[PDB]
């Protein structure tokens, strides 16, 4: 069973085009294969520091920069979103059905 914290790169209406361009990071705690809680971290100068402090297990995004990939892939597994829908993607994540990004 998965017990993990996952960061998702979000626009107000959908998963964003990139980790870099998002409005906010949605921090989801998944426990006994269920979403238990959520939190918004705005993608501003402070939010960029905050996301590191969260110590997430995984990121879900559509695209990510070489720099951010280099930084986060040391510790964090980075998964590629499939379409725009965050709930569909959280489900796919839990099911083990998202692909792990190897190069941005």
């Amino acid at each position: 069973m998965i017990n993990m914290k996952v960061a998702i790169s979000m626009d107000v209406d959908k998963i964003s085009n990139s980790f870099e361009d998002c409005k906010y990071f949605l921090i989801v705690r998944i426990d006994d294969n269920e979403v238990k809680s959520t939190k918004v971290i705005f993608n501003d100068e402070s939010g960029k520091k905050s996301i590191v402090k969260e110590n997430v297990n995984a990121i879900i995004c559509k695209n990510i920069s070489e720099e951010n990939y280099k930084k986060f892939s040391k510790k964090i597994e980075i998964y590629h979103a499939e379409g725009d829908d965050v709930d569909k993607n959280i489900s796919l994540f839990i099911e083990g059905e998202l692909s792990k990004i190897s190069n941005p």
